[PDB]
């Protein structure tokens, strides 16, 4: 890379892996639309295996940002609207609670106290009913935001039945494939096992278990390059060919709800462009178990604005993933992680390097 970003790479990332004793990262910068990438450390200490720009990590909740393109295309499609109630696309939720509540609720925590996780009892697609039919909510919809698995889970898994294909299908054919993201995986094949790096807990390997609704809220793996191909992508949508899926990129970064200085998209989480780095440093959170904040509505929804850092952060047990953007300056970042590392201090990292580019 240019010595710059060299520089304010390696000098800002040592330390981090130093202080939070990770067992090892990748690091893509996307400076003018280029993608330079850093390695370091192990995917798997027990074999000795470095990590690699082939090496797979557990993005965890940053998949969150794909289930909101893929439902962004769904829209541009035509598939789903959504103001659509929940209840179109499950008919069988009947119950009266779940009046009102719209699949963009859904998709964007708003829904009224969905909690953050499916509970693990929850095995069956009949338990899977019976605990959204059981829910009740503590807020009337579209009032408060509360983070949450089950919330975008359920968007994810609603927004590609008219489609008729599962979501891993629909993910695959609708926007890997046509991004040419060849190494980015809900279900990681054995072609790629060699690839996939071990999440580090308390010292314990630990890859992420199966749960309800996991690929839709934190169920991909991914490479050093495809990620940052996934921020390229994001970064100029206007430039992808097929017209949905730039369309529900741009779906995906327009500001639905506003709380404080972040505005919510599909999976993307925003705020203007320059940020106050306390804003988004101290912001990412989580440490906090359950913040529940109000919201306020963007009646009707920005269209994604370009002087944005638009971001996402995503944990496993054993995994901590960031990507940062601003579309403006064709500047961005993802970090990788195989340990679970503080939010604050991966977008601290995040800040200082796009800062210093900037
Ligand atoms: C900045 C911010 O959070 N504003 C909010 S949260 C809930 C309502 C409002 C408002 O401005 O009405
Ligand atoms: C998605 C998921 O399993 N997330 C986990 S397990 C343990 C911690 C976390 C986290 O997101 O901090």
């Amino acid at each position: 890379a240019p010595q710059q970003i060299n520089d304010i790479v390696h000098r800002t990332i040592t330390p981090l892996i130093e202080q939070q004793k990770i067992p090892g990262m990748a690091v893509a910068v996307i400076y003018q639309g280029k993608p330079y990438y850093f390695t370091w450390g192990y995917a798997d200490i027990a074999k000795k295996q470095p990590v690699t720009q082939q090496t797979l990590f557990e993005l965890g909740s940053v998949s969150k940002t794909f289930t909101g393109v893929l439902g962004g295309d769904a829209i541009a499609r035509g598939e789903i609207k959504l103001s659509d109630p929940t209840t179109k696309y499950w008919p069988e939720l009947t119950a009266k609670q779940w009046n009102g509540i719209t699949l963009l609720h859904l998709a964007t925590y708003t829904a009224g106290g969905l909690p953050l996780q499916v509970p693990d009892e929850v095995k069956s697609s009949s338990d899977l009913l019976r605990f959204y039919q059981n829910w009740q909510p503590a807020w009337a919809p579209g009032t408060q935001r509360l983070y949450a698995n089950s919330s975008i889970g359920l968007f994810g898994a609603l927004a590609v039945k008219p489609s008729g294909l599962s979501f891993e299908q629909a993910m695959q054919t609708r926007v890997f494939q046509p991004l040419k993201l060849n190494h980015t995986w809900i279900n990681v094949p054995p072609a790629e096992e060699k690839n996939y790096a071990w999440g580090y807990r308390e010292g314990k390997a630990v890859h992420v278990s199966p749960g309800a609704l996991d690929a839709e809220a934190y169920g991909v793996k991914s490479t050093i390059e495809d990620m940052a191909r996934w921020v390229q992508s994001n970064l100029k949508p206007l430039d992808i060919n097929e017209k949905t899926l730039q369309q529900g990129i741009q779906l995906a970064q327009s500001r639905y709800w506003q709380t404080g200085d972040m505005y919510q998209g599909l999976g993307w989480e925003m705020l203007d462009w320059p940020v106050n780095p306390d804003s988004i440093i101290n912001g990412s959170d989580n440490k906090i178990a359950l913040a529940a904040r109000p919201v306020k509505a963007i009646t009707p929804p920005t269209p994604a604005v370009r002087a944005s850092w638009v971001h996402k952060t995503g944990a496993t047990g054993g995994f901590g993933s960031y990507v940062a953007f601003i579309p403006e300056k064709e500047l961005g970042i993802v970090m990788l992680a195989n340990k679970n590392y503080p939010n604050p201090a991966r977008v601290d990292a995040a800040w200082q390097i796009l800062n210093a580019l900037q």
